[PDB]
Formats: structure tokens, C-alpha cells, sequence
């Protein structure tokens, strides 16, 4: 209630405050770790917590200076729609024990994999000047969104299995 209120606001301040932390891997491949706490919120509390969350965190990315805006549309795809769509985790929510990891990765899977799908069409049509000599606009946006959504799956993967095998509640909302 209150409660859902401030577990959203909480957890897209998480993220934000992560994707500070610097995490390129190479170029623009990077590997989004800021991605979990929006993933774990998602899982927890259902999509429209998680659209939520995910709107949250991209205006906080914005209005910081920390997003890399070239244009309203681009900025509308890729810190509002992106980060948005990471609550598709959402429909992946276990509300009752026990807790299986399986849902867990197929949500964070297709959850990263939607996120970066956008970030991939934003490569092609705004980020082409960037494409290493020799690549076409889909090839390069393809290696760069897709070896880092894969990457930020990894890395989101490994915490979250800890999560599951160590804080299972953290998955499973209850009242009382
Ligand atoms: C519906 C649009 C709302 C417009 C205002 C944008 C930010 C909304 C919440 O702001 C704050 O974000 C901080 C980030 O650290 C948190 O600490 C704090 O808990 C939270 O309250
Ligand atoms: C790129 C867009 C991806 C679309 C995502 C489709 C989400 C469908 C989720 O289904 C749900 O999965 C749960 C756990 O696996 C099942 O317990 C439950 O029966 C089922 O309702
Ligand atoms: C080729 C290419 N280069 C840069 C970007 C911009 C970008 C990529 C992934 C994630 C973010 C947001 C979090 O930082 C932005 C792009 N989409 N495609």
C-alpha cells in the first residue's frame, strides 16, 4: 500500500544509485547491474510495479545528467521505454512457496532480452556514427546490445540465484 509505495521508490533509487557505479566492459558494451534491483522488484511485486520502478529509475537517470540524451525520441526510447520494460519480469511473479529459481531466470532472461531489444533498435538508428569500421548500423548495434544484454543477463543471473538460494522471501510478498 504505503507499503508498495515505498518498495517501489526504494528499489528504483537502488538502481539509479548503481548505475553510477562504472561498468563498462568495452566501447558502449556494458554490463547492467543496475538492471537487478528493478528485475527483483518486478519478480516481487508484479508488472506495474515494475513499469513503475523502471519509469522511476530512467527520469532519475535523466534529470541527474547521467543518461546519454541525443534527442527527445531517442531519450524516450532508451531511459523511458527500456528501463520501463524490465517490469515484464512482472508477470513472472511467484506469489506462494516454495520459491522456484526457474521462473526467476525466465523472467530476468526475458526481461533483459526486452530492454536490450530496445537499446538495439535506439543502436541502429541513433548510435550508427559509432559503428566500428567495416560493421553496417544492425551488425555493430547487434554486438553491442547483444553482448551486453547478455553480459547484464550473466551478472544478473549470478545475484540472483544467490538471492534465491540464500533470501527466497525477497521473492515472495506477504503481508503480516
Ligand atoms: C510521479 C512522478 C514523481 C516526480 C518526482 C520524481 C522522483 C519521485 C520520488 O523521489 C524520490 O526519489 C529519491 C531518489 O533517491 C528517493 O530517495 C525517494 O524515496 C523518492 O521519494
Ligand atoms: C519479449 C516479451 C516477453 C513476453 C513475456 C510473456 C510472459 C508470460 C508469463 O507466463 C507466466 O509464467 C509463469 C512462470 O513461468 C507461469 O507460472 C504462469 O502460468 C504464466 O502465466
Ligand atoms: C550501439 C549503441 N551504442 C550506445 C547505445 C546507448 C545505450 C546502450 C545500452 C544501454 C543504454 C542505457 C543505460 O546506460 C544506452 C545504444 N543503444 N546502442
Amino acid at each position: 500500500n504505503v507499503r508498495l509505495l515505498t518498495e517501489i521508490a526504494f528499489m528504483a533509487a537502488l538502481a539509479f544509485i548503481i548505475s553510477l557505479i562504472p561498468n563498462t566492459v568495452y566501447g558502449w558494451i556494458i554490463v547492467e547491474i543496475a538492471c537487478i534491483p528493478i528485475l527483483l522488484l518486478s519478480l516481487r511485486r508484479g508488472l506495474t510495479a515494475g513499469l513503475v520502478g523502471g519509469l522511476i529509475w530512467g527520469i532519475l537517470s535523466m534529470i541527474t545528467g547521467h543518461a546519454y540524451i541525443l534527442s527527445l525520441s531517442q531519450a524516450f526510447l532508451e531511459y523511458l521505454v527500456a528501463p520501463v520494460s524490465l517490469g515484464i519480469a512482472g508477470l513472472f511473479r511467484q506469489k506462494t512457496a516454495p520459491l522456484k529459481l526457474a521462473p526467476v531466470l525466465l523472467g530476468t532472461f526475458v526481461a533483459v532480452l526486452l530492454k536490450y531489444f530496445f537499446h538495439f533498435i535506439a543502436g541502429i538508428i541513433f548510435w550508427s556514427q559509432y559503428a566500428w569500421k567495416g560493421w553496417g548500423a544492425v551488425a555493430y548495434s547487434l554486438a553491442v546490445n547483444g553482448i551486453s544484454g547478455i553480459l547484464t543477463a550473466i551478472a544478473a543471473f549470478v545475484i540472483l540465484i544467490i538471492f534465491v538460494k540464500k533470501f527466497p522471501k525477497l521473492f515472495i510478498h506477504s503481508n503480516y
